[PDB]
This record gives structure tokens, sequence and C-alpha cells, in this order.
């Protein structure tokens, strides 16, 4: 859990910011090899510790691995490096990634979210900026800063006061401050839209209030160019207003698994 700073080599040039601070590339001298790492630097500490506490409990191929934490110049969250970076930035810079490949990546995210749902954890920040690419064909979920372990007696987490990405938030998050695996299903639908739109921001040119007003009328974002009808149908199903009627990640992952192999068969 607690790493030796002397074994941690940090690169001078940062990968970027992120509201919590900065993301840096480094190396952690392991048992026999060297491990390339992405480090979240604080430069709030309670939030970094809670994020690391969540990530330590997670063991899945589609969730970023936390190597550990390190208390030095600043508090550091050390993760296994996914070299290609955020899914949204990647797709914005590689607009010729095939449709089959987008299905493959969004299906990988649903597999990680299926695992997260079974573990009874709520992510609360499921966005394409929080999906990291190991390879063009390998996605992982990172950014567990707003993540919650659900109580043994409740299916939701209730926030006590609203700095919220409203464009990814389900109506019950807004109206009742209630966060569940089904609200992550809503955000996953927004994430699908972003990915099929090659990293375009959702609800372009709209205020958070205008987004809520649109969703309340029953209006939804349109089909991104080239997106198969079946994928846009799944997107819309993730955007079911009623929490109970909205599918869980086991149903969402199965629709994606089947459609992915169907597209793999056609090809
Ligand atoms: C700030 N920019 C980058 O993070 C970034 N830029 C480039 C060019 N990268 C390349 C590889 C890489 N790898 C990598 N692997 C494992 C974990 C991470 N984590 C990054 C975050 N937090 C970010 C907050 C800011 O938004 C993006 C993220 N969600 C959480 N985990 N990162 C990251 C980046």
């Amino acid at each position: 859990v607690y790493l030796d700073r002397k074994l941690l080599t940090l690169e001078d040039k940062e990968l970027g910011s992120g509201n919590f601070g900065t993301v840096k590339k480094g190396y952690y001298q392991m048992k026999k090899v060297v491990k390339t790492v992405a480090v979240k630097i604080l430069k709030l500490k309670d939030e970094l510790l809670a994020e690391a506490n969540v990530m330590q409990q997670l063991d899945n191929p589609y969730i970023v691995r936390m190597i550990g934490i390190c208390e030095a110049e600043s508090w550091m969250l050390v993760m296994e490096m996914a070299e290609l970076g955020p899914l949204n930035k990647y797709l914005q810079q590689n607009r010729h990634v095939k449709d089959k490949n987008i299905i493959e990546l969004v299906h990988q995210v649903s597999m990680g979210m299926k695992y997260l749902e079974e573990s009874n954890f709520v992510h609360r920040d499921l966005a394409a900026r929080n999906v990291l690419l190991v390879t063009q064909h390998y996605a992982k979920i990172s950014d567990f800063g707003l993540s919650k372990a659900l109580r043994a007696d409740e299916n939701y987490y209730k926030a006590q006061t609203h700095k919220w990405p409203v464009k990814w938030y389900a109506p019950e998050c807004i109206n009742y401050y209630k966060f569940s695996s089904k609200s992550d299903v809503w955000s996953f639908g927004v994430l699908m839209w972003e990915a099929f739109s090659y990293g375009q921001k959702p609800y372009r040119g709209m205020k958070g209030s205008e987004v809520t007003a649109m969703l309340e009328k029953g209006e939804r974002m349109g089909c991104p160019a080239g997106c198969p009808r079946e994928m846009y149908d799944l997107m819309n199903l993730c955007w079911t207003y009623d929490v109970e009627n909205r599918p869980g990640f086991a149903a969402v992952e199965l629709r994606l698994r089947n459609y992915y192999y169907d597209v793999v068969n056609h090809h």
C-alpha cells in the first residue's frame, strides 16, 4: 500500500492537470524489473486516500491497477501506466478508428462496470476522460475520487450537498442526490455517445440547466454519425428516466457482448 519514494522516479514534464492537481509519468523499481507508472499528484488528501482505498479493493482487467500511495513532497497515487491515455483525447486525435473498435472498447468499459456493480461500488464519474487506453484495443476505468462503497443495507449513496459533471448525471442524481450503479448506467450511455462521436463533448453549447430542461421534456441526444442503430438504441436505454426500468450493467454488458461478436461475425 505504502511505497518507498526512493524506488519512485518521476519525469520532469507532466502529462497534464485534472482539478486534483497533476498527472505524471514515472518508474517504480519493483522486485526484479522496473514498472512504468502514471502518478496522480495532489500538490483533498482525505479524497486521495479514500480513492486509493477504493482502487486497492479492485481486481479486474478493465480497471486501472493502483501500485500504491506515496507520501513525499506531496501525496501521490501510483497507478500502472496505460500509455495511450484518455479515450476522449485519443479518439479526437485518431478519427479513423473503426466502428468495430469503438464497440470493442465501450464493451470493455461495461465489463469493468459489471464487476464494479457486483462489488457494490458506485463510480460517480463515468466519463470518456476517465477511460484510459492501454492499447487501441484495451480500455480500463480510472478516476475513483468520487467512488463509494455502498452500505450493506442500501442500493444507493446519498450525497450531503451537490462541482458536479451535470452532463453525465442521471435525473435522480440531480433531483434526489441519489447515486447508484443505475446512475453509472446513465453516465455509461453518455460515455457511449462521446466514444461514438470520437471524443466530442456531449450537449454542445448547452448550460447544465438547459440539459436538465431537455431531459425533462424527454428529449435525448441524437445518433452520432456512423453509429449503428443498435448502439444508439442501447445508449437511449441507458438514458431511461425511471431508475427501476433502466437496465443494470449485467444487461448492458450482455447487449454489447452479443452485438460485438455479431459485428465480429459479419467481418
Ligand atoms: C492529465 N492527462 C492525463 O492523464 C494523460 N495525458 C496523457 C497524454 N496521458 C497518457 C497516459 C496516461 N496514463 C494513465 N495510466 C493510468 C492511469 C492514468 N490516470 C489519469 C488519471 N486522471 C486524468 C485526469 C485528467 O483527465 C484525464 C484523466 N482522467 C487517472 N488515472 N493515466 C494518462 C495521460
